[PDB]
């Protein structure tokens, strides 16, 4: 039942990485189910990676993350940055999402032409997060 998934951001903290997946037409972070038999940190790095063919293992930090009980699900998001927009993203399986795009960050706050999901709802922290990174890394 618990979700595991990425807000994943490029170098120069601007662009946020988005899927698409195979039942809805909504743009969300790339994210899965927990199994049984792994931590939240091995069920982002192997969700994301079955989704984007990129693995996370190294940005990831364990204490920077979004997690919020909503409609009866929990979601844990990572917050990572620093991830090529140069990257050949491309799912290890075929159906495993429909589509992968970068999306202009500061440009989502227009929604509510384009569906998102999870996203507009942590867009206040997610927001926060991404500023004060943009402070540390000038």
């Amino acid at each position: 039942i618990p979700v595991r998934g990425a807000a994943i951001f490029n170098e120069n903290l601007s662009k946020i990485l988005l899927v698409q997946g195979t039942e809805s037409d909504s743009w969300s972070f790339p994210r899965g189910k927990i199994s049984k038999d792994e931590n939240d940190i091995d069920c982002c790095i192997r969700e994301v990676k079955e989704e984007i063919g990129f693995d996370l293992t190294d940005y990831i930090d364990d204490n920077q993350f979004i997690e919020r009980n909503i409609q009866g699900k929990n979601y844990k998001i990572f917050l990572i940055s620093g991830v090529s927009e140069v990257f050949n993203f491309k799912p290890q399986v075929r159906n495993q999402i429909d589509k992968i795009e970068w999306f202009d960050f500061k440009k989502i706050s227009k929604t509510m032409n384009i569906k998102y999901y999870l996203i507009n709802s942590m867009m206040r922290p997610l927001s926060m997060w991404l500023r004060h990174q943009r402070q540390i890394k000038n």
